[PDB]
């Protein structure tokens, strides 16, 4: 499957069944994407959602949130889990306070300079609220993208992790960038997921070769033992 396949397939498939209503997607802006991709990076979105409400309440703007002392962002953080998110979320809004004026950084070095956030998580921000040309990568594309194009090595292994951002960057469209970055987010996270794979539902099954030749167990590959 061509490139322009991959990302026409993704996009026409977001526009049907994509979700398109959660919290951080309506009037989205760089603090709130940034602020809910932390936040998700190792919990479950059910269990999110509470939470992302409960710190926009309390924290409308970064700059609220820089000032906060840190003890109050550990507990309102309680219960998410991995803590050290939280401290370098606190840490990351002081950054950008101090640093960028108080108005979060919309360009791509800026934003992967702050304590917290990766090549992937910057290039999400960007892309997700302003529509800037970024391809991402985390554990849910990686598994995606992998399994369409066969790719059995290890992403812990650098070589296999550039060749993912290689086809990320390949697959991944300017035009309507927002959408197909989320819409891939979606696809691993409830299509194409590690146990299973729902390949029926999925945009990409008719090019998908780990779903042709049903193995999608063998990608990506696993740490060797
Ligand atoms: S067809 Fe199946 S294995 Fe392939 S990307 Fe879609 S859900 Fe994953």
């Amino acid at each position: 499957m061509q490139a322009s396949q991959f990302s026409a397939q993704v996009l026409d498939w977001y526009d049907k069944y994509g979700r398109k209503t959660l919290p951080w997607q309506i009037d989205k802006t760089p603090y709130k994407v940034w602020l809910s991709e932390v936040m998700l990076q190792q919990t479950q979105v059910a269990t999110v959602i509470p939470y992302f409400e409960r710190f926009m309440a309390r924290f409308p703007t970064v700059t609220d949130l820089a000032n906060a002392p840190l003890d109050e962002v550990l507990h309102l953080w309680t219960g998410l889990g991995y803590y050290a998110r939280a401290r370098n979320l606190h840490k990351a809004a002081q950054q950008v306070a101090t640093l960028h004026g108080g108005k979060f950084p919309e360009t791509f070095e800026e934003v992967a300079a702050l304590p917290g956030v990766g090549r992937s998580t910057a290039g999400a921000i960007l892309s997700l609220s302003l529509g800037k040309h970024f391809p991402i990568l985390d554990g849910n594309v990686a598994r995606v993208l992998a399994r369409c194009y066969a790719v059995s090595g290890w992403p812990g292994k650098k070589e296999v992790e550039n060749k993912l951002w290689s086809l990320s960057e390949q697959v991944t469209p300017a035009v309507g960038v927002e959408r197909f970055n989320q819409a891939m987010m979606d696809l691993g996270a409830m299509i194409c997921t590690r146990s299973k794979p729902k390949c029926s539902l999925c945009p990409l099954q008719n090019g998908c070769i780990a779903a042709a030749n049903n193995s999608w167990a063998l990608y990506p590959g696993k740490k060797p033992k």
